[PDB]
């Protein structure tokens, strides 16, 4: 109908309720489920669906051998019905590639997939399921993007891309698209020193993205975008509650405009909701590996370099595998506010479970509740031994 | 369009005709059919579908081992096309959880799923396929609900919940929802001493629910709800024709306001249609186990403590496994009356058939006919030996 | 929109072109294809689909053992997309039973399924995918119907049923339905001595049905129905070109009002298009078994007791298995005439191929052309040895 | 709505971006994927889909043995969602046959399938998913058509057919269809000496088809059609950059009105975009076999007998199997120009890989970009050894 506008603020997050779970790895042990990774969730005005990068083979298939690898010509962004697993028969291909983002602007959906060799990748921007614009690699070193949904406001859908080193300065750009066409792009500004895989959401005409500083930061960089002025700023979450992984132990004071040191050249896609006292941070429980997952209420985390938790909720036990996590919201729901949601990728197989030759995942997803709900843990649930 | 109103009375039940059957266990021996239990049927204005709690694995899958268990993080309420089996590829997830109810109000559908550990469960109420309201456990002891469809009248859809002991007094509440929001709730009143898994239907602006007194009753408790006044009453079916299971043999006089003694701490979800002489009771043939199933016409069963059968119809032979049963009707059919329908869950596997490591079921469903139709029996039809 | 009226006459049949083929048995050797038999084809105003009686198991499934049997509680009328095979995932259940018919009246579809034990069967008539009317067995001996589509005119859809002996006089009735309700029924009249499985079509406000005289006739009985007056007549095809099976060799003169003798208590569902010189008869090539299939142009076959072929077309070689055949037409196609079509059931497995424990089939379907097209043969195509 | 008119010219082709890829053979190693060959892509106003000739069996199925054969009664034109593989459950049958073409005229789709024995084949023309016209073989020697989409202009959809020898003069006809009916047909004219499998596209009210001269030409014949006047011309691509296969090495000067000699009685379906300097030719890299695939910009290739490449892009490495290739465009996309697209059939199995008993393929597809995008190679990706 009309372009969606970010007119509401976030609902008060007092806890998290279960939203979706596909149990993909459990089910795929004996059904035609595609091997995936880098999943996310994204809503259309009349439907919310799961998204991921397929590896172009089923989990039980012999071609599952080697799926720990990230970029092959057999990957594609696929989407499928909420909480169903990504099967050969119910998965819809949005575009071909090994890095992606996607979002609905209220009228139709824009999907972006990047493909190609490391030194010659290109992004193809799809709108209304048709290819509209293409962008060639500018730094010739793995052009890559969010791996979770973008956000739109009055037709303008900003997207964060990075091209260049994963272990030193890179070239990050913020592109402002409208109907799949480039309105404007700008180089990253602010104090964030390295940017990868931004997790974004919008409220009251502003888009907030929590990203990954792969190079040096154990705290997470934050990009705030004005989609009307088509400008942005960047900084780090000030709070000493560190949310990347691996990471050093939590200090008593964090860093606002520089990466918090201790771990270099590594990380994990993550997210946060930065809204004053209504601030919640997600993170793996383990500081060493993609193990466990918890939500922590950290009032003013973004601006308070001494902020610590006041409430929390465990999502995945430290005795279970987690992985990527990101933000999304149903911008077309009823009510006076946007209900914060997130998903956690539950990685199974390599490298942590190397008795199998594949690497895949399942998805668990939650949204906020104004109630103070009891908590449960949500593991992938598959028994690797069954696959041996 | 407009909210449905219960303006018609029940059609005269002179017999039962076959409505649906999915032969899920037979088919799933060699196709990707999900393991389920606690099924039911529910209609939308333009379609009627089967519903159940998936176990998040196929029957032939190795993860089917252990599906006798009731509450895991891998369960979800799913729905699929009438008489088709619940497959990985045709099952639509309504919400995540291990106890549920669902009903269409004429405009859209409300679905409720409860999840969590025994002492910290929560219900999430979905409306128009979006999460709208959440309710935390109030007694911290397996918050649970109907396991069959709810019923709506002018937008108000009452739902019966129980939290607390299964072997002593518990805390039952009747929630009145409208568009997924809580209008009102009240604690159970009347003479019913324990309430679980209510099976409901509506006619002439009144909703009748036949439930399960797990604690002490072999006769079934009944809750009658006024969805306009949002009030209710409760009692037991007076008739000496006992319908829970296990149960003692039938006496010559029943109990109207107290559980009929003989069997404690056990039961099975069941149902009835209480309409004067047009009263029909469903029950397992066996008084000891979930074996066989029959419909018995027992005029004034609800109010006559000496009422006995005047007609009957066998649905499943005592030599075949049955299980849960419940009520539903197509409130959007043509005609001057609502045609009473019901389903019977045909449980296969554990605990009765322990040569296999799983527990699942198939569904058989019937609706009333004004004719006096010949009867047939309707077994699950699978050969367990094939699964060995 | 509006009820369809049989306002056109048949197009001139100069040959037959391939319309549909599902290769179900070939494909099902390695995919989840349901075991079926008694198939047919039927059109809706916007789609034509394949129909059949499922056996409630896949062909490769262990429950395929024994599917030679006709009436079990695991059968159902299913429909699926034209030329696709009937799979677990794409088959839509129309109703439960082991004998059926179905037809669209222009507004919506009526489907009829009969189920039950031999002495207590009942038909349930569905309209707009809801059960509307039920008819109890009147002769208590396998109530049964067409096994191919019915035909409608201004809302009135006549259907031929038989109840009673398959080897002596039986009780045949013609029911006139409108919106699933019974307008009228009448007992069979005319000279046809036994009636089973009528294959019907309509043109110029008249419905012609070619049926099966199981008791004594090797020539086929014919019922012509006036759906406005709701009356009919019956006789036999006069032509000496005999079309039932098994049957004696062709004589030089046939019988118009009595069964042509030579073979008793057996037959096969078949069809014909009786339109003056534009008359075409279908039949198995073998006079002994359901082997091969051919179309023969026999001018005035219905009324000329000496009529012989003037043209022909082979559909299935005598070295290949055939089976049931029946008529259907797309009453909603463009043009000035109705294009005659038919399907042939290609039975595989028992009893002819007993190395396998199952019985199933695939479908081949043709429609007429005003051209004189070259002919090909259309076998099922599966290799039984592959199933061993 | 209204018939589509070819009102736009081609967009400037500066490179090719990835459009679709189904990885069918990889996925089908462990899922129910149909064996196919002769694929293509074609758009409807609201969707673009993959098309191919199924072999009526899955790849893992035992009936895959022998699928190197071209014309059996088990083949059919099927279509399925873009970039999904052709599975038993998602493939829609358009018609039955072993040679086809299909195209949308803006209102609805016309599909054509030819079937029958070599000396008695016939084409059936479907419109709006209904059979409308039939054409009998005129030369009684494998009536055959494009194997890629046709193109329409104001309702007129020309189609090129050939009947007769593959190794000497044959009888080629251009049929002009409108709503599935024959408006006119004409015999091939011009200097093209043999015509097979034309690959066509339209722009500015003209349809250009690049075909295959199986008899003698290593350069490709070209048919240009005026769909309004319903007339055409034919010639050969003048350029010395030869594009059929097998073929002799590239000379310095080609032939404009005669086949370039060196290879007889063989070839491969191919295509080109002939638009002045914006001219791009597709071809296998190998001159001996269907190995590799590249796009070459050859300004004025059609008219310049000395034209050589000025730019290029590799699509499939010479170390990987290719096969058929053809043109298609989304005539309903936004913008001021038509974006040239093509697909390449990646054949796997026999005859090149004879360790397996089958022959199948997967699809890769690209469209043009006005950018100068980095290139990647796109192999089928399956490991034959896995199928052993
Ligand atoms: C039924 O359900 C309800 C609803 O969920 C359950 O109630 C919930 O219970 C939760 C567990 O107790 C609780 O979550 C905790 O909340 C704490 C905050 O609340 C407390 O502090 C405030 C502040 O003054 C008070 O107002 C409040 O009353 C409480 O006292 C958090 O601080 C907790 O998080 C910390 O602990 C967990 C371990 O439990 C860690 O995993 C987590 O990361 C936090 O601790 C680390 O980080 C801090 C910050 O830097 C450090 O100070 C600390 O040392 C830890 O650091 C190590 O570990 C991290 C992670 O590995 C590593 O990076 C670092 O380097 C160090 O090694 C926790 O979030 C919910 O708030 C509560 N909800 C409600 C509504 O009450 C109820 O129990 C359930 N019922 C039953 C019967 O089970
Ligand atoms: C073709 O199809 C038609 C249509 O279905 C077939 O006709 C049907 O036939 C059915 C079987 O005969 C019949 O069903 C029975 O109806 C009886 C009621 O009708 C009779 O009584 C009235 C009352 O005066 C008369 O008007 C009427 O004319 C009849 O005489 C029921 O009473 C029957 O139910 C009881 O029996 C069955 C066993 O058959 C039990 O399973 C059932 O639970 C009932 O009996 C138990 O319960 C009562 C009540 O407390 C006790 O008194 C009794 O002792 C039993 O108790 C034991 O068992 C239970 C269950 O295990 C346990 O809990 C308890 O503790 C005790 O151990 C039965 O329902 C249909 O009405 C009839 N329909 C029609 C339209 O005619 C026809 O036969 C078919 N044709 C062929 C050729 O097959
Ligand atoms: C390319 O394609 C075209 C298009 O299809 C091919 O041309 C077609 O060729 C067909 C085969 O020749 C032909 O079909 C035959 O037509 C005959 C009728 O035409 C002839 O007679 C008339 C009458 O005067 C002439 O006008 C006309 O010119 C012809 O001469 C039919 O009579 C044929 O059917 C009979 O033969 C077949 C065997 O081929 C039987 O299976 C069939 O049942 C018919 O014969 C039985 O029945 C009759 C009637 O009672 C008996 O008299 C006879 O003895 C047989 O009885 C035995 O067998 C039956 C069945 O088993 C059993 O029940 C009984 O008891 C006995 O045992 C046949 O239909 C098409 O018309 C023709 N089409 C066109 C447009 O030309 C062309 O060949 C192809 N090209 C190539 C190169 O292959
Ligand atoms: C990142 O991505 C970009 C974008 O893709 C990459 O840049 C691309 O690089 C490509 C490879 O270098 C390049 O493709 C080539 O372009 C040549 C044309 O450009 C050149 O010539 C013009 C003309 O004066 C100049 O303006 C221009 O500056 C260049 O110098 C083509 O000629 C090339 O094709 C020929 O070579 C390939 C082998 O590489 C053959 O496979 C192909 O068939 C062509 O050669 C055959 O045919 C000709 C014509 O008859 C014969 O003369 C020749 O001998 C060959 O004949 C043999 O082989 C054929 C085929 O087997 C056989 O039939 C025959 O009989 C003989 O045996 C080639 O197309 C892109 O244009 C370029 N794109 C851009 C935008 O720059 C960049 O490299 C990537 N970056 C990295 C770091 O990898
Ligand atoms: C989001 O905000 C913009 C207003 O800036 C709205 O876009 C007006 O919408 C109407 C209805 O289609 C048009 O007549 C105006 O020209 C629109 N655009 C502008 C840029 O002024 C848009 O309607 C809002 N979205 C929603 C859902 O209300
Ligand atoms: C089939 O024939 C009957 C006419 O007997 C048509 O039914 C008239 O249709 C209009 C349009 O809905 C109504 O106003 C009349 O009352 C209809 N019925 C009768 C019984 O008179 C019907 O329209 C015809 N079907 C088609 C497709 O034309
Ligand atoms: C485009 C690409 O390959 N992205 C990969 C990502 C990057 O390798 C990482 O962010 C460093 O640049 O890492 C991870 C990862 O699991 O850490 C997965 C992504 N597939
Ligand atoms: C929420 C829950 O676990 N409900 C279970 C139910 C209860 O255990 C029973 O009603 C006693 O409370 O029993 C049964 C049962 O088969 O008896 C199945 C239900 N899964
Ligand atoms: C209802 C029923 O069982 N109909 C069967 C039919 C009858 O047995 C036959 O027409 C005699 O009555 O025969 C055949 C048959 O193959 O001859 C199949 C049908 N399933
Ligand atoms: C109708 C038909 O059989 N067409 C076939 C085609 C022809 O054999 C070829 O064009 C020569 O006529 O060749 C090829 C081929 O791979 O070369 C495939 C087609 N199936
Ligand atoms: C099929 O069933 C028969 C009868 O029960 C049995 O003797 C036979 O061995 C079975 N065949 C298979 C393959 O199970
Ligand atoms: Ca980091
Ligand atoms: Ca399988
Ligand atoms: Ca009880
Ligand atoms: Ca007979
Ligand atoms: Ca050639």
């Amino acid at each position: 109908r009309d372009f969606n506008n970010l007119t509401k603020g976030l609902c008060t997050i007092n806890s998290w309720h279960i939203y979706g779970k596909d149990n993909a790895v459990r089910i795929g042990e004996d059904s035609d489920v595609l091997v995936t990774r880098e999943p996310y969730v994204s809503c259309d005005p009349d439907e919310c669906r799961f998204y991921a990068l397929s590896q172009g083979t089923t989990i039980r298939g012999k071609h599952s051998n080697g799926t720990i690898h990230d970029r092959s010509q057999y990957r594609a962004l696929i989407s499928w019905p909420l909480s169903s697993p990504p099967t050969v028969y119910n998965s819809r291909v949005e575009c071909i590639g090994w890095s992606s983002t996607s979002c609905h602007d209220g009228k139709t959906r824009m999907s972006i997939c990047i493909s190609g060799p490391n030194n010659n990748a290109s992004a193809v921007i799809w709108y209304n399921r048709r290819p509209v614009t293409e962008i060639n690699t500018w730094a010739r070193n793995i052009l890559r993007t969010q791996e979770s949904e973008c956000v739109c406001h009055n037709g303008v859908c900003p997207v964060v891309f990075t091209d260049g080193s994963a272990t030193g300065p890179a070239e990050t750009r913020i592109y402002y698209f409208k109907e799949g066409k480039i309105l404007k792009w700008e180089p990253l500004a602010g104090t964030a020193k390295h940017i990868e895989e931004c997790s974004c959401y919008g409220e009251r005409a502003e888009i907030t993205c929590t990203c990954r500083d792969n190079w040096q930061g154990s705290n997470r960089p934050v990009i705030r975008i004005d989609p009307v002025a088509m400008t942005h700023t960047s900084q780090y979450i000030c709070s000493p509650v560190l949310t990347d992984n691996p990471r050093p132990n939590d200090p008593t004071v964090g860093k606002c405009n520089d990466p918090y040191p201790g771990n270099n050249n590594n990380g994990v896609k993550g997210f946060s909701y930065l809204d004053g006292v209504n601030t919640w941070l997600g993170r793996t429980i383990s500081i060493a590996s993609r193990s466990g997952y918890e939500m922590l209420k950290v009032p003013n985390a973004l601006t308070d370099d001494k902020s610590k938790p006041t409430q929390g909720q465990t999502i995945v036990l430290n005795t279970d595998w987690s992985g990527y996590s990101g933000s999304f919201m149903d911008y077309w729901a009823e009510g006076e506010c946007y209900r914060a949601c997130f998903y956690v990728e539950l990685i199974r197989g390599r490298p942590k479970e190397d008795k199998v030759w594949w690497t895949s995942n399942s998805i668990v997803s939650m949204c906020s509740s104004t109630e103070f709900l009891g908590q449960w843990d949500w593991p992938d649930g598959a028994k690797i031994e069954y696959f041996l």
